[PDB]
């Protein structure tokens, strides 16, 4: 919409209090003409239409229950593009300031979120497996990292180039959750998942087979179910970016950690340089071997830890 530029107010799923950017006409819009051609944020209605309605509020207080998934879709979409912007240098998903779209209260009792091709979608969860997917900070930098994917690689989503899509998902998402630096960690989804079971989420890339997940190439899914384990072999990359990261010792290979500002480096550096559409694991590897040796050179400790890592989840 044509408006003014305000400030509103309002809660999260979780219950916190966060100032969101909104436009003025008539309404107050979920919409922050802040961040490159805007973020925007819609309400699809217990309905599967998309976008659905541009989200219009009364008085730009966002406190009630209804309210909640949309201030953190709008909140967290504006966090992950001030990490790509401040950490990368990259603006928005197509690294042009591309407008961000995202609807929440998509169908009835949805246990997923999803990037469509076109924006982010949020299920509310059914209460007992999810509460509103917008809640986590991993799930909205997840989501729109496969935006930056789509745009970048463009890794297709089947097999091992698919597996490699998932964990760039993951590897950003979690990126993104430290850099927010609110109740940071290496698994995925925990703050959404089940509201009855404390400390668990959909999965570790620290130890991914704690949810079943390969963290071993010689344990890898080769069916063709979930497109041929796209979330399931992406277990192996998460465990491989973790120990790039944080290091440590793995079926017997030691790995000495990096930290998590260079394990962003060299993966964002493999992913807008060196993977390609059908880029495979080994030719990931490759891509991340490169990525270090432009930025710190071969015989860095960069280098030796990347090849460690890889060596560790059995990826040659
Ligand atoms: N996003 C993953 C994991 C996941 C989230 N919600 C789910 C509900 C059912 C099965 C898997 C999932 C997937 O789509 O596979
Ligand atoms: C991050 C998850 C909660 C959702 C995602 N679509 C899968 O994986
Ligand atoms: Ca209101
Ligand atoms: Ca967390
Ligand atoms: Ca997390
Ligand atoms: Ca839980
Ligand atoms: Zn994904």
């Amino acid at each position: 919409i044509t408006g003014t530029s305000t400030v509103g107010v309002g809660r999260g799923v979780l219950g916190d209090q966060k100032n969101i950017n909104t436009t003025y006409s008539t309404y107050y819009y979920l919409q922050d003409n802040t961040r490159g051609n805007g973020i925007f944020t819609y309400d699809a209605k217990y309905r599967t239409t998309l976008p659905g309605s541009l989200w219009a509020d009364a008085d730009n207080q966002f406190f009630a229950s209804y309210d909640a998934p949309a201030v953190d879709a709008h909140y967290y979409a504006g966090v992950t593009y001030d990490y790509y912007k401040n950490v990368h240098n990259r603006l928005s998903y197509d690294g042009n300031n591309a407008a961000i779209r995202s609807s929440v209260h998509y169908s009835q009792g949805y246990n997923n979120a999803f990037w469509n091709g076109s924006q982010m979608v949020y299920g509310d969860g059914d209460g007992q497996t999810f509460i509103p997917l917008s809640g986590g900070i991993d799930v909205v930098a997840h989501e729109l990292t496969h935006a930056v994917t789509d745009y970048t690689a463009g890794l297709i989503y089947q097999n091992e180039s698919g597996a490699i899509n998932e964990a760039i998902s993951d590897i950003f998402g979690t990126l993104v959750e430290f850099y927010a630096n609110k109740n940071p960690d290496w698994e995925i989804g925990e703050d959404v998942y089940t509201p009855g079971i404390s400390g668990d989420s959909l999965r570790s890339m620290s130890d991914p087979a704690k949810y079943g997940d390969p963290d071993h190439y010689s344990k890898r899914y080769t069916g063709t179910q979930d497109n041929g384990g796209v979330h399931i072999n992406s277990g192996i990359i998460n465990k491989a970016a973790y120990l790039i990261s944080q290091g440590g010792t793995h079926y017997g290979v030691s790995v000495v950690g990096i930290g998590r500002d260079k394990l962003g480096k060299i993966f964002y550096r493999a992913l807008t340089q060196y993977l390609t559409p059908t880029s495979n694991f080994s030719q990931l590897r490759a891509a991340a071997v490169q990525s270090a040796t432009d930025l710190y050179g071969s015989t860095s400790q960069e280098v030796a830890s990347v090849k460690q890592a890889f060596d560790a989840v059995g990826v040659k």
